[PDB]
């Protein structure tokens, strides 16, 4: 861990080639489009432009325009402010009727997220049987965590969970680790020492300032065909069009999410033949497969009120097992709720520290679609929905993490949280649902489910894509997001999807060289 960042301020230094859309000096050709200055379309860009000319596209503005997005102490401020169509924190609702966010600015979900990082489970792998370049896969992870990841400091709340999952049984102690392994560790964080964030948007500064270009509010609409893809329409903040173009053996990347990769897809004529037809949007390559496959890893979770005042903390310690990941962040009370921490706005507030504790679902099983609201505008969200809890699997996992919730309850680390002295969990003051008979505990997984935000899928390798994450009967057209996949790489997937968006760039670059 020689390699891991120091604490710093946060490096805006690539502003000086950040140009506003409305700057028609930009359209033009490139030797590659991304699209979405996100997790993955950060990195990716900044590589690609290590050797050719780069145009990266971000509907979103800046984050010094929304300084709470560069402190651990403004995750909440994100989410509770109200989303008036410009701010970092985009609002929607699946149609399971679970309240959501996802990011919309340069940074992309890196910027407004909760700062854990953790490499990939090393059994992903050979899981997904592409046949990765592992010593580049380790290189990539050492470039990223030397840019924006840290070994934290100590925080009395992780520490007391620490313990409490040790004594609950989720062994070994891994002690500070940045791997996705069973057992109780302390990992990264990507924000900082001092509290200051760091995020994809600092890859940005590793880029080639003479070959890289980056469009901040630049929302784009259209994928451009000759078969094979040339370019992008995108609109600017005022709403006029802009077009740019692909050269030679250049490509087009999309980057845009599991939410906004899909649409985009859809919008261009690129997905299933009949829901395409039905809309009327002609079919430039049919794939049955767009917008498919589109999963929510389940976050279930208590909330204790102890009797006296905790630190609040950023989550560090987590608690592994194959059939669930754990974690709890303490906080301040609030009197105006951060949208999706809780699935409904209808949920009481805390009036003192409090700390969630949770446990994700792997996989998860249980899939759903995005689909398209609008058939001509990117500006209005799709349709999305997860299907929580559809496949039993999912049901039983939650079933297990519940009951070891229950184990770390009892433990001797959290009994001091107890607002009485009593033998029984019933000790603590909940808000909201207290943990309850396999039928309590699958009633309470049932009802009280909430977004993970660690949604993924949607243009899977497989389905949509190839190895190479080309989109299949398209050339210059690759997909680089959390769609590729349909599990997670781990609890914390924002490290290997940074990690994925410059292992995609070299492998292109390399595709090239020959
Ligand atoms: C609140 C929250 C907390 C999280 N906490 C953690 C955590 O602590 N650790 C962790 O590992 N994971 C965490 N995650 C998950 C993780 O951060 C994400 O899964 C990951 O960042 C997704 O990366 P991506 O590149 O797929 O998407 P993004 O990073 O969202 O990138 C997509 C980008 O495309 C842009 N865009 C979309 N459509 C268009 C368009 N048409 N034209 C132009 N631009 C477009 C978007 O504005 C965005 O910037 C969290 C997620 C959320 C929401
Ligand atoms: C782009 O310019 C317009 C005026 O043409 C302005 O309203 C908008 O804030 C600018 N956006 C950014 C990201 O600078
Ligand atoms: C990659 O690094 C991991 C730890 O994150 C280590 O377990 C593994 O052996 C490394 N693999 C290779 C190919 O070096
Ligand atoms: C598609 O267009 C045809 C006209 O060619 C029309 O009959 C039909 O209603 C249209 N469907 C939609 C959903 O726009
Ligand atoms: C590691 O990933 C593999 C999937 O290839 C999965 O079977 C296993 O449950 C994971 N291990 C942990 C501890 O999450
Ligand atoms: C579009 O979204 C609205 C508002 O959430 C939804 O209720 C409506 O049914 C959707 N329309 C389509 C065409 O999906
Ligand atoms: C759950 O998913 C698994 C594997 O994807 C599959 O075996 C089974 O068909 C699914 N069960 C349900 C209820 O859909
Ligand atoms: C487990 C973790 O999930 C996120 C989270 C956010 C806040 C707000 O600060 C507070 C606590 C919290 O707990």
């Amino acid at each position: 861990h020689h390699h891991l960042a120091n604490t710093s301020a946060h490096d805006f230094s690539y502003l000086k080639f950040v140009y506003n859309a409305t700057d028609t000096s930009l359209e033009g050709s490139y030797d590659y489009i991304v699209i979405g200055g996100g997790t993955s379309g950060c990195p990716l860009a900044a590589t690609l432009s290590e050797k050719y000319k780069v145009l990266l596209l971000e509907r979103g503005t800046i984050a010094t325009e929304y300084p709470n997005t560069l402190t651990a102490d403004g995750f909440a401020y994100n989410l509770q402010q109200q989303d008036d169509g410009k701010t970092p924190v985009e609002r929607f609702v699946s149609e399971d009727g679970i309240d959501n966010v996802r990011a919309r600015i340069l940074g992309g979900t890196t910027i407004i997220n909760a700062g854990v990082y953790a490499r990939a489970n090393i059994s992903f792998y050979s899981q997904t049987g592409i046949e990765w370049d592992l010593d580049l896969v380790n290189k990539t992870y050492e470039w990223v965590e030397d840019a924006i990841v840290v070994k934290p400091n100590n925080q009395s709340w992780q520490s007391v969970i620490g313990e409490g999952f040790l004594e609950a049984g989720i062994l070994p102690d891994n002690g500070f680790s940045l791997d996705h392994e069973a057992g109780t560790r302390l990992t990264g964080s990507t924000f900082d020492n001092n509290g200051t964030r760091h995020a994809a948007d600092e890859l940005l500064n590793k880029g080639d300032p003479n070959n890289l270009l980056v469009a901040v509010q630049a929302s784009v609409e259209k994928i451009l065909f000759s078969l094979s893809a040339i370019g992008v329409i995108y609109t600017d903040s005022d709403g006029n069009s802009h077009q740019a173009f692909v050269r030679g053996n250049g490509e087009v990347i999309v980057s845009a999410g599991t939410i906004g990769t899909p649409q985009l897809l859809l919008l261009s004529g690129v997905g299933p033949e009949s829901y395409l037809s039905s809309l009327n949007i002609t079919v430039v390559q049919p794939n049955p497969y767009v917008g498919q496959f589109v999963y929510d890893n389940p976050r279930n979770f208590i909330n204790i009120l102890p009797p006296n005042p905790i630190e609040a903390s950023v989550v560090t310690v987590l608690g592994i097992r194959s059939d669930y990941y754990q974690v709890s962040a303490s906080s301040l009370p609030f009197s105006t709720p951060p949208f999706s921490l809780f699935p409904t706005t209808s949920y009481p507030l805390p009036n003192s520290t409090f700390a969630h504790i949770v446990s994700q679902v792997p996989g998860p099983l249980s899939h759903g679609s995005v689909t398209l609201n609008s058939s001509s505008d990117v500006r209005i969200a799709p349709n999305i929905k997860f299907n929580y809890y559809s496949n039993s699997t999912d049901l039983a996992n939650c079933v297990s993490g519940m009951k070891k919730l229950g184990d770390l309850l009892r433990t001797k680390a959290l009994e001091p949280y107890k607002a009485r002295d009593v033998l029984g969990i019933d000790g603590f003051n909940y808000l909201g649902v207290p943990l309850p008979d396999d039928a309590s505990f699958e009633t309470f997984c049932l009802d009280n489910v909430a977004s993970y935000w660690h949604y993924h899928g949607g243009s899977l390798v497989g389905k949509v894509l190839d190895d190479s994450f080309r989109v299949m009967g398209i050339k210059a057209l690759r997909v680089v997001d959390a769609s590729t996949f349909p599990y997670e790489p781990n609890s914390h997937p924002q490290g290997f999807y940074l990690m994925l968006g410059r292992y995609v760039g070299l492998q292109i670059l390399q595709e090239r060289s020959i």
